[PDB]
């Protein structure tokens, strides 16, 4: 194949295409990608499997680079690979506005990029989820006496940051507890963050706490020249089918440049001018700006033949397959399209008033019970709280290193860490709809995982029981208040709160439609009646009228409400009626897509002239004064709660029937 | 001395209570209380120093229950000993309505309390906060001369979840890098979470990534029988003065109940009249209900006396160390009292129009460098993002292991355990002022603790910038957008974003002024102008007028702006001005202020009649219409950003002096 001296003319390509687009962009982080390059050259040259000229070609290895920061690094790879995403004038063209190149990498713009990374941590979680989609996939699918139809590793470079963060502790003790032997991990140990040198802040044996979640550890002490170890390292990784794989890779941060290399100057900022200069001399590199010789770029440019070749013999194990298992071939090939099962919404059981009132936890269990068996795809788990959340398939097992086929996620005490594993086994995009649970309070330690999911596309169903106050005795600690606004303001997510069981399974019939955006499902610990004209169909709509007193006659007073809380507005529409006075009841389980119905529909459900209006929710008031406007009330709680049972907290904090009474009168005047 | 057998009769009185308090309340978690019992009697009847009717007294022992379900272990143990606070008649009272027993345990309910714990991971967290306070204040004030003023340990139960969640990782990775040698952890080690047997999710090797952490490591193989082991475990902790130490105690979840031990049904619920009736049985125990013998009360009873003759030692100790030293004395007395500086608000500067505009971010920096001489308890820092977040107090140092005694904290990348930390410093309750700082995007992965800041009443300074888009080419997972709505929801925090130095320098002020509640302060990342008539003064008052067209006369429109974005209102009024109307400008820093200021103030800045209303912010429309109306006009962005530099950001997505101009006149209808 080729020699050292063209191994080195490669791996400086790479250092000074990440150098020359960020002295361009004037912004950005120089000092990761030339730290990394040997690690990008033997990962891309020689040991992925990928097409550059097909992004989703299903069996190509994963790469996710953890450390965000260093985007250069993957620019640079794949437009020496000869992806179509990014061509020269894309890598000129970081961090400006509507480019394939944004500042930290996203997969909802650039094909080939996995995932999307920049708050530390998130990206080896979503390794683990990549790792486990495969590992399900493949424990499902292969069979022994033909070539696998699913066999591919996932790779993941992380920094110290990510080193630092809990999640990926939380994701990598699951990883060694699930045997991921596919996921190897490529740890940039550069003794360098933003404060300074890590001994400032971070002088743990990593090393030593890796082996104690069950992973392997090889160390590289030569990230910087040492390719034949690196290459070692990598192949002694693959022989280790049981463990995942931590490979800790010593290297100089801005390796090449004579005065900034290992300070956390080179972290963040450009070379700049002089010291470009006196690295492109450092380093012996005759080459201008963004010059890549063409010599470097045939090396690189023969991933176009070789992935053609891969992706070819994959159709040919594929063929060779469906021949002898044609039942297996053709599930298979439905679930991985991504395209739902035709009717399976058909699943979904329905409910009248006459039927006794469940919780809707109870009517979430009922839910992910009846579309498992309709739905091959649906995976996923509680946070330690199975019993409590009601999350469990009664039709599979336990995933675990044994037993890989079955769909029941169990994640411990580890919510951040569950929510961006969920995000990896969306993102792997083989059809796998991956759910997670814990009481809706802890949202508070998986937010920003969750914020991915939106963020990135990754339709991750959250199912969050035990919403409010509700809960009772286990106290404010455990009872939300802020929540339910704290995910009306997110871009980009749903949180529904459904009001009985038409409205639990209008929740979930959104959740599973939606494989491009998340969506949180606010559930109940206490019972609730299904009350009249509550429909699946009206979740879709957001909010819609469930009663009016008489038809064709305008309200005088409009009362909304969600959830749990439903029921008293209905209550106190029935006293206000029989009073004299005209009553709306809306229901409005999901603001979001409220939001998204024609002006005409919004102004049929919330005439404009009607300003008189009441909203009941156990949860804060802010917000929504949206709906209620400046001359309307909120009846519910804007305060942390208290440690009670439940009927008593409703009583004491006025989240009751007389208060909404009372609210709409005021609003009257 | 004590028998062996009284012992036993005192571990089986603090298992009957915690039993018999759970019956009579339908709810609780009676089985960590039955296999943590003998832990208790060690930690209270032989080793902590503490004064039970003096919950207050300054150089005693501090105890946290990380794992805060097991509450009425704690209660009982109070109770047992002689606090107030814990008569039996509140036992009797546990998770009732105004109960001084909550459900999880309450510092701001139960004097004795130190934390607030229920979230899995936080207390152990607050544990190594509470370190740091008496390591600090040791080594500022104790001399080798003299007895010591400060010396007591710090001692925390933690159980699975604690161990599983990630914010324990990061926190017990600082507490090794600090080498805090006076936190002694107990590790229940029952094999037992809610999902079942701990194997289902978690089989990492703790006691070796404890070792990695820099931690001492004991194993106590039988805690349910072994005394004179966790007496041996607890002395050789004592003699590890370099490391923290975690001591493995395994034990039976539930010890006693010959039917339920060892199980998940024993965690979350009453044993039950059958199960209680054969747990006597079992245990051999003929005591009635809450009915604790009166031999083991004269046991436990004892600490009344030693606690006292503790607390009058520490007082000769500080009349010895006051004759040889009035200067450090009257320092250790003015800090440790809780009382701020007489005048310390005249250290913050002042600022006029014409000085240069700053980014919010720079005038923080300011500020806690005028602070740090002015008030002797300011510490803390960033995550990782001193040269960004601009945080370093110039006065002091680092505190590392070899200096205790300065002030500034380095986290590294442990946002989530940053704040929690924070949290116990506050709570030690001895003058101790923290501020801690990430970007503002990151208080995602920290909000539970910032949560905790709210709740426990801990006056955390959450220091946090790069508040927008206007930091430019970082981009979408940067940028935070739903934030300040996020945390203006939250219940008792502060959400204040200051327009320039003076509006910082009031929040600050507020801040400061706030020992009893956590404030977020939102900067900039970018360059904004000193505006005419910001003031100190107008952030207390939440929302103040800055301009009218006219003196005296009703404005016609009014515009509304926070921070960065308040400049869009001043020059937007200014044309508006030139078409012939009158126009009012509002700087509205902090929305929790403005709530609590009278009716009268609130309509002389937002009039009832005046209607056309608009709000300028870059961030989310949601939340607004509680000031703007349903006919009013918010400019901002309610999607996610995009990687750019900030101009461009700004123009793109319409928050302009333009924008607000079209607004403003949208509005006046
Ligand atoms: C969750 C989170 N916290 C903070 C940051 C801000 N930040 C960006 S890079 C960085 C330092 C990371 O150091 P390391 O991973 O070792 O990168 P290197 O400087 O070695 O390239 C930080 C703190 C972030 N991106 N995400
Ligand atoms: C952050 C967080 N997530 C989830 C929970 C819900 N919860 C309460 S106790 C418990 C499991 C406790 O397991 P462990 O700490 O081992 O306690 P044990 O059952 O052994 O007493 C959980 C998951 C919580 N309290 N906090
Ligand atoms: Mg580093
Ligand atoms: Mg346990």
């Amino acid at each position: 194949s080729i020699s050292r001296d063209e191994v080195e003319k490669c791996i400086n390509a790479i250092r000074f295409l990440a150098i020359d687009a960020i002295n361009k962009s004037k912004s950005g982080h120089p000092g990761m990608p030339m730290g990394c390059a040997p690690m990008g050259y033997v990962l891309w040259n020689e040991v992925m499997k990928y097409n550059p000229k097909n992004p989703d070609f299903f069996n190509r290895d994963r790469f996710v680079l953890s450390a965000g920061h260093g985007s250069m690094f993957q620019y640079s790879m794949m437009h020496l690979t000869g992806y179509d995403s990014v061509p020269l004038d894309q890598i000129k063209q970081f961090r400006q506005w509507n480019s394939l190149t944004p500042g930290h990498p996203e997969n909802f713009v650039t094909p080939g990029v996995e995932v999307t990374t920049g708050p530390l941590g998130q990206g080896i979680c979503n390794a683990v989820g990549l790792a486990v989609a495969e590992a399900h996939l493949a424990a499902r699918f292969n069979k022994p006496d033909v070539k696998p139809i699913v066999d591919h590793y996932t790779y993941c470079i992380l920094g110290d940051g990510c080193m630092m963060e809990g999640i990926s502790n939380e994701a990598c003790s699951l990883a060694g507890h699930w045997g991921l032997g596919k996921l190897i991990a490529l740890y940039d140990d550069n003794k360098i963050s933003i404060d300074g040198h890590t001994d400032i802040s971070f002088t743990e044996d990593v090393a030593k706490r890796y082996e104690a979640l069950g992973w392997h550890v090889i160390h590289v002490i030569n990230g910087n020249t040492d390719v034949d170890g690196l290459r070692a390292a990598i192949a002694q990784a693959k022989a280790v089918k049981d463990k995942p794989t931590l490979i800790k890779v010593s290297t100089l941060i801005g390796y090449g440049s004579p005065n900034k290399a290992d300070s956390h100057d080179v972290h963040g900022a450009p070379l700049g001018p002089d010291e470009t200069a006196a690295t492109r001399k450092n380093l012996n590199w005759p080459y201008g700006e963004f010059e890549v010789p063409q010599d470097v770029y045939d090396v690189f440019r023969g991933a176009i033949k070789r992935g053609a070749e891969e992706e070819a013999n994959w159709h040919k194990a594929c063929a060779e397959y469906k021949a002898k298992y044609p039942k297996e071939w053709a599930e298979f090939e439905a679930l991985t399209s991504c395209k739902l099962p035709e009717n399976w919404e058909a699943a979904l059981p329905h409910f009248k008033p006459e039927d006794k009132g469940l919780a809707t936890r109870q009517h979430s269990q009922t839910m992910i019970n009846a579309l498992a068996p309709a739905l091959p795809g649906l995976i996923g788990g509680s946070a330690d709280l199975a019993p409590s959340n009601l999350t469990l398939m009664k039709i599979s097992g336990d995933f675990q290193k044994g037993s890989y086929a079955e769909r029941n996620l169990r994640f411990g005490v580890r919510e951040h860490a569950m929510g961006a594993i969920c995000n990896g086994i969306a993102l792997h995009k083989s059809g796998l709809i991956p759910y997670c649970a814990t009481f809706y309070i802890f949202t508070d330690y998986m937010r920003n995982a969750m914020r991915m999911s939106a963020l990135s596309e990754a339709g991750v169903v959250y199912v969050m029981t035990h919403d409010s106050i509700g809960l009772g005795e286990d106290g404010p600690t455990h009872q939300p208040i802020e929540h339910l606004a704290s995910f009306r303001a997110m871009p980009d997510m749903l949180m529904i709160r459904p009001a009985g069981g038409n409205e639990t399974a209008g929740a979930y019939k959104v959740a599973i439609a939606n494989r491009k955006r998340p969506t949180t499902i606010a559930l109940s610990r206490q019972n609730m009646p299904n009350i009249p004209n509550c429909s699946v169909e009206g979740v879709a709509k957001g909010a819609y009228t469930i009663h009016d007193t008489k038809a064709g006659v305008k309200p005088d007073v409009i009362l909304m409400g969600t959830g749990s809380e439903l029921e008293l507005a209905t209550a106190a529409a029935g006293i206000l009626e029989k009073e004299g006075k005209n009553v709306r009841v809306v229901s409005f389980p999901c603001w979001e897509l409220f939001e998204e119905q024609s002006a005409e529909y919004k102004e049929s459900v919330l005439p404009s002239d009607v300003t008189a209006r009441v909203s009941v929710e156990a949860a804060t008031s802010f917000g929504w004064a949206k709906y209620i406007g400046l001359k309307g009330k909120h009846v519910g709680i804007d305060t942390f709660g208290a440690s009670a049972p439940a009927p008593t907290l409703y009583e004491k904090f006025g989240i009751t029937v007389n208060h909404v009474v009372e609210a709409a009168k005021a609003t009257l005047q």
